């Protein structure tokens, strides 16, 4: 359906290995978005062309105010192009760098705002399993907007121990994420945080963290709940939803 012909390409948005995102705009609608640039050359070569048109496949067929819409795509000779839903004040993880942390009522927002976005997917049978910080984007109101499912269903820091062991996962896994997420954006470093890939894979496998002291009691509460060993002792979205830390804290 759409060509290149069709976009006006602006400010680049962002790097990454295939590729670069750019704002641009539908030429016949005015309308404002995100082109993700990618080659055919670069996905064939770190071989994921597979994963690619699954992205493509779970991101479209869904629909959430906290999932980044993904409208369509495209390839020519050289390339493949990716038609985002384009977010406003860019990603979670630069704020947060900015801010280096977040405060309790924010924190518990945006993990509501993950918790139904998790929600949803998982209704639709769907698991992320990458839900970092890099990878939520922000919306004009400044709503969470999950990006990518590139390993929809590297770094291990928000990998759970099933996941990490090799074992046996199913969508659990996202709540142990939940709990990692929400501890980042209290602490402002992930609880799992080494400089070794080999020592991370410790640290999570042994499921080591501490809580400095400004961490609130119902933090801990929470995050120890998401942050058990056995995906069976974790929480329902329903149960994090309904966590009266979460309700206590949560403007949204
Ligand atoms: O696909 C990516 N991929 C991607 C590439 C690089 C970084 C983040 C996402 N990004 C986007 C998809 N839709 N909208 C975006 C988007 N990228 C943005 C970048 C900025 C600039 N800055 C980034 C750091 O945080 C502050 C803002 C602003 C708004 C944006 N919307």
């Amino acid at each position: 359906q759409w060509a290149l012909e069709d976009f006006e390409i602006g400010r680049p948005l962002g790097k990454g290995k295939f590729g670069n995102v750019y704002l641009a705009r539908e030429k016949q609608s005015k309308f404002i978005l995100a082109l993700k640039v990618l080659f055919k050359a670069q996905l064939e070569k770190a071989g994921v062309e597979h994963q690619l048109r699954r992205e493509v496949e779970i991101q479209s067929h869904l629909r959430h105010p906290n999932i980044l819409r993904l409208y369509g795509y495209f390839h020519d000779a050289t390339r493949v192009y990716l038609i985002l839903e384009y977010a406003p004040l860019g990603t979670v993880y630069r704020e947060l760098q900015k801010l280096s942390k977040f405060d309790e009522q924010r924190t518990a927002t945006y993990i509501t705002e993950l918790a139904n976005a998790l929600s949803y997917c998982h209704s639709k049978r769907v698991i992320h399993r990458d839900i970092k910080p890099e990878n939520l984007l922000l919306g004009s109101a400044g709503e969470l907007k999950i990006a990518d499912f590139g390993w929809s269903v590297g770094t291990l820091d928000y990998l759970p121990p099933e996941m990490i062991e090799g074992r046996m996962h199913d969508e659990k896994v996202d709540l142990w994420s939940l709990g990692v997420l929400c501890y980042e954006f209290l602490v402002g470093k992930p609880p799992f945080e080494a400089n070794t890939y080999q020592e991370t894979y410790k640290r999570i496998s042994r499921v080591e963290f501490t809580f400095p002291d400004f961490v609130t009691e119902g933090a801990r509460d929470l995050i120890s709940r998401l942050l058990k060993h056995n995906p069976s002792q974790r929480p329902m979205l329903r149960e994090v939803l309904e966590h009266p830390w979460i309700t206590a804290n949560s403007s949204k």
